[PDB]
């Protein structure tokens, strides 16, 4: 029962007591509560947080209440120190995590380059109960979109021929028009899929995928069932689980969020970034993106120095690459950036890389885990924190926070979209209508939120969309943060510096995020990028 | 497991369902509930309501979110089946209630009249535990204000001499001058009591009083001693329960309130009006006034008949009376009303009266009481509810509303109060600091509660002052019900008819209500009544 | 009197006289026009390609005439001779440049950091007269559009304010809400300059831009004279050359052009881009862009080789680095890629750059130049042509090709913008008549320039307008060498490749190019670079 840096009643009245001026019923409040939290020595740490946030709550009222009061300025340090103690109680007091790599991919079928990057954790770390995550119901998702938007850009082309020198049509034009097409699409879909369930409420997703494929686009379904069947196989032997096993998540309110984001918008980017999380909840362990990979040993390249020219990331790249050449894990591992080296390098590389057996002496293991129920790592990239290395305790203070926080967003999302969506329109008039609902109900905290809530139309089939990441993506996570160090619940707005987040953040020796799949996830819709893209789609038909 | 008026899915879809329109992910929302519901037959009662609770804000989101669907008018009428569900539940399923009546009398020494009264319940009903609340910290609340009120009289009297028939020095300047002088009495000893307490935190209440009574109004302490000697056999003798042995409402927010009422504003009634309903929710069992007396039965007088010309009210007072001057169980209850009658029908009484053994064949027992878990039931006056009979069941889901009400409302008061009270000025300037801040902190809601609380000052000391009614009183009780049946919590303007507070209405034969006392509690400080007083002591000094 | 490779009449007969058949009116043309073309061993290489141009026209109506005739894929081999036969002539025949280095800074005050640049070649090349093109009657263009441009985007950034969150006003909205205005300030600017012209044919540029800043923008008219005095001295001091003594290109039609861009369109790119060709058909010599520095000898740094990770660019800048690190020629041109090296060859660079006494050692000089009449020699930056190296001999016949081809791109300009810009409108609705007409009058041929032709209206104050480049910059260039060798003029659309332009090639070892104000003026306006500068002007308001 370590009393930490938290101040005692005695202490606190210290801190305040001004010179003739007695004591309110409300200032006593926070003195009586203070007390109490430091007799608490048994209760949980989580149990702990609750009366802090109890305290910090009633502080922020006698500060409130009176505003003359001299005592202020001391309990506006008060508030300070009650932070401290949080930080103090996630660090001091850890829980062994449950040993869980968990991974997911849902939509289509699972790539092999993705069971190779798992197979790499699933080998060093015998001990941890893998799971990749899977959908039986939906493998024709992804195959669903690529079927849309292809047929959206072929007509997209035509409409234009006959002005295909005017430099009206731009690339912004492009898209524009492509969008509107898609969301007629992608509508009409939801329509049949909305009808056809609402029918037949013992109909799978996918046998309303593969039959709306076969009126429409001309899609022979028997190809799809050995798709699907093809798919179920490669799945189940590695390591499958299904989420509609999973009802616990079925069961909470977060999945109609994860099927509007994989049935309604084929967003499996979004249906994957809160599945993470609410399997982090109810589970415990450690969520990764595919495209990671594990840690190299501290050790192994601790000889070796760094060429002065090429940047940091350059070099955390190409030590994977090396592994990849001599010991040949993965079949071509592009050595793009290996052979943009000195050879005399390239050899104390082949020289010392190869002075070793097996795969043990390369990559570190996680083995045993320790962290804090108020706290859910995260891992950081260059530019801030990112989901895709997610370190967690069973049911964690922070994992539901996160959770509570993407519902909500979610929540003013839909309270604003789903009434412009039901008086069908034009994708035009529509967009129109749900941003302008939006700034009606939209204050000066969530204001830097909804202003990119108001692209969700656009995720996908547009550059510079970053509204899937205010929903389920990092922000998320930041809030949650937020909401813990502010001790309130539904924070939107992030004031948070970085510099305050690395207290959530996962060792950098546990994954190495460095990877070749990284860079090409990191590709980067860039509003350039699109115009050569339109050039390149310009170039196939002619 | 009844399944009570409420419509089941299917229904409601039929109740809606407007041709050639899909469900909705917010219409559904109350359709995947509502069937949720009906499968709860296991459940208790409470969590019936909670989950109706959830329908009808559900089903207040779906008709928010979308105000064109035509489903509304609809689902506008679905909201009104819910509340008769919630009325359905309360009556149907039942549960015994605690056989405990509970009487509270504290701040000074308990009356006989008093006594007398409890102890006619406690004769008829054998089984029932009594228990007479009382005070051993506050035996000398009573005394304190007596000293006080009495002391700023004199003062107040004196300060006009030379200017008593002047027509400017009315009863309404009289009042506004003596509480002028109260205020700054009670505060006096506020600020002692709050630097004795602060000093030695092992005072109690009587320990400040008796010393301030000794330095200031100069009484010896002695006296004092055999007066709460005095009082502490009398109540100890008569089934006397301490507040203090009560430490689960100690250790609850609401003892702070108590004795906020008690020390801070020594308004007995307000302290009594909390801990009575605090009572319930603990103990459980029928909470009764002191001023109240037992049911008369239904037969007794049942072949006598009614004067035309004398009102029902006055009838039912003489029943009483003549009770008491024939068979005589208490000491000159005054035969007033049964001397303005026709002698040839008081020996009607005198005869068909005495045609009766004991006790037990005029007044009707309780004996075994049901009750719902969802309500407390209260009595009717002519005018409105009252707090003076309360039926409830241990932990009943209004019991808890109603304290959660209380609670509420003391913290919109405080949170207006203590900021004016701190900074120490004039009464005056005090009160018109307290109301300018309710005033800008009060909506078109609360607004008609909130005119009623900026007189919270004068309450005892002034004419037609109903703030102790919105605070601890009868309005709490309603709010509480409208909290139920609005399916929502802390409601503060009323809006429920009294055919829908009947709901919860004490059966009138429980409680013989037109007592005496009751209609000595029931002088009412009409404006009118004041000025006599004014004209009284005016008489007194002269 | 070289013969060349081109065949003689005899050896044309031979390559393809079919058996039994005469030769018609039409080929004989060839015959004895190919017949003397041979015998002009005095005359003039121009004189020498005018009759290969009327060979090669010959020709083509030959095999255009009769279809069928089977000499047609012998005279279609002819055709390649004739190009050859003109490089040959091209490269044989040659004679000595002009000694004249051109420069060129209109529209503002020179910068010191150009002087800078101009001086090295002014040093190393004694022999060569340097003329630093001026405009007298235009200083304050530059100011007059800097005064406009800041103004116009104040205005736009207060019309969002109430919109700054809401993402319908991006990048886009943004810049397209400025140029709305610019026009409307730019075409405001006009009719005042072309009602005062009209009034007093003897009032200059700049008297019509004070005075119009002086009105409008609030600007005191003496502070503008002390900068254009002080400019007109800081020119007339380095070289200084006015443009309104060269009257030859004043009494040219090319003159018009040159104000347009000027004066009307406030594009001193544009305007420099035709002076310079201009320049060089009736001077001779070299121009150079001012960001332009002089050749590094190909000995001074042979002994040092190249990293393997760093680029070739790279490289080449570093050495210009170098230099201005150790001789400081120049105030503080960046080091910024000279230590980002290894500090064992920075030394290598110190020590063996520091190893040479005075400037001759580093560049290498001019001197003499050979170039033919028919050729204008050009840079080659990375990604094709570039007119920021131009060498020609006096009045060739290319120079004046590039000019016929810079007036006729104007023509079909004007000849579509003028109509729409005159009947006076909004600026969207005048851009959406200009490009309809553009549109209307566009051939499979100028297709590819005619769209670039139609963002003219937006040059300078949008994203990606490569609109100046196909008027007065490469692509003209690259038409003029089109029309060399395709033996016609007015040639639009280019299907030249890169191999082809190589044979005018200013050979590299000329110049300096990768200097660090071309690094500076190589931003390049990307679409991205565009968004930040929003960002950035958003900051600044706010
Ligand atoms: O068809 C797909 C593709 C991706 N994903 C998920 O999307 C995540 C995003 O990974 P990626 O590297 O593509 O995105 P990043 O976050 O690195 O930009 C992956 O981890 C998968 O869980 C998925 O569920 N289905
Ligand atoms: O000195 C006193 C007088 C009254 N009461 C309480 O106040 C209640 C109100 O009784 P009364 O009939 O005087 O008031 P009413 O509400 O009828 O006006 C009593 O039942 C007691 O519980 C008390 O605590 N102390
Ligand atoms: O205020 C100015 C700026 C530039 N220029 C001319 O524009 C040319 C373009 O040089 P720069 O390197 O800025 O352009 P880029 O390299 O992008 O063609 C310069 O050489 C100058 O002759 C000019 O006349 N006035
Ligand atoms: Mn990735
Ligand atoms: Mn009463
Ligand atoms: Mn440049």
């Amino acid at each position: 029962g370590s009393g930490g840096s938290l101040v005692n009643r005695k202490q606190l009245e210290k801190m305040a007591n001004v010179r003739f001026r007695t004591q309110e019923d409300e200032y006593v409040a926070i003195l009586d509560a203070l007390e109490e939290y430091h007799n608490m020595s048994e209760n949980t740490v989580v149990e702990k947080y609750l009366k802090l946030k109890d305290i910090n709550s009633l502080t922020d009222i006698c500060i409130d209440t009176y505003k003359k009061s001299g005592r202020n300025k001391a309990l506006k340090k008060f508030k300070e120190y009650l932070v401290t103690e949080v930080l103090e109680l996630k660090n001091n007091n850890l829980t062994p995590v449950e040993k869980n790599l968990h991974f997911v991919w849902i939509g289509g079928q699972i790539n092999d380059t993705a069971i190779n990057y798992i197979n790499q954790w699933k080998d060093v770390n015998s001990d941890y109960n893998v799971n990749v995550f899977y959908d039986s119901n939906a493998f024709l998702i992804n195959t669903l979109k690529k079927t849309v938007v292809e047929s959206a850009i072929n007509d997209t082309l035509e409409s234009f021929r006959e002005n295909l020198n005017d430099p009206r049509f731009d690339y912004n034009k492009f898209f524009r028009k492509r969008m509107e097409i898609i969301y007629d699409k992608q509508k009409n879909f939801i329509n049949y899929y909305k009808a056809q369930r609402e029918e037949n409420p013992e109909l799978i997703i996918d046998d309303i995928v593969k039959t709306y494929l076969s009126n429409e686009y001309s899609k022979e379904i028997d190809e799809l069932n050995t798709y699907i069947e093809e798919s179920l196989n490669k799945i189940t032997q590695n390591s499958g689980n299904d989420v509609r096993n999973f009802g616990e998540f079925k069961n909470g309110e977060s999945f109609n969020l994860y099927e509007q984001e994989l049935v309604e918008r084929w967003n499996l980017a979004a249906a994957s970034d809160i599945l993470r999380i609410s399997a982090l909840k109810e589970i415990g362990g450690m969520y990764l993106d595919v495209d990671m990979l594990p840690g190299i040993q501290p050790d192994l390249f601790e000889s070796i120095e760094k060429p002065s020219s090429v940047t940091v990331d350059f070099w955390e790249m190409t030590k994977l690459e090396a592994i990849m050449k001599y010991k040949e894990y993965i079949p071509e591992y592009t050595s793009e950036h290996f052979d943009m080296l000195d050879e005399e390098v390239q050899s104390s590389f082949e020289s010392v890389l190869a002075s070793k057996s097996d795969k043990s002496e390369i990559f570190s293991s996680l083995g045993d885990m320790e962290a804090s129920p108020l706290e859910v790592k995260i891992a950081f990239n260059s530019k801030g924190i990112i989901n895709q290395g997610l370190i967690s305790v069973k049911d964690s203070y922070c994992s539901n926070l996160i959770v509570k926080q993407i519902e909500n967003r979610y929540k003013i999302l839909n309270n604003s979209l789903n009434p412009a969506i039901s008086e069908d329109n034009d994708f035009n008039t529509t967009t129109n209508t749900f941003i302008d609902s939006i700034m009606a109900e939209a204050n000066a905290d969530n204001g830097r939120f909804m202003m990119e809530l108001g692209k969700y139309l656009r995720v996908g089939f547009f550059p510079d969309v970053k509204t899937t990441i205010n929903l389920s993506g990092p922000e998320a996570y930041a809030a949650a943060y937020q909401d813990l160090l502010m001790f309130k619940e539904g924070s939107m707005n992030i004031h948070l510096i970085e510099a305050d987040l690395r207290n959530f953040e996962i060792s950098k020796t546990n994954i190495s995020q460095s990877t070749e799949q990284e860079m090409a996830s990191l590709w980067s819709f860039d509003d350039a990028r699109a115009k050569a893209q339109f050039e390149e789609y310009k170039r196939n038909y002619f």
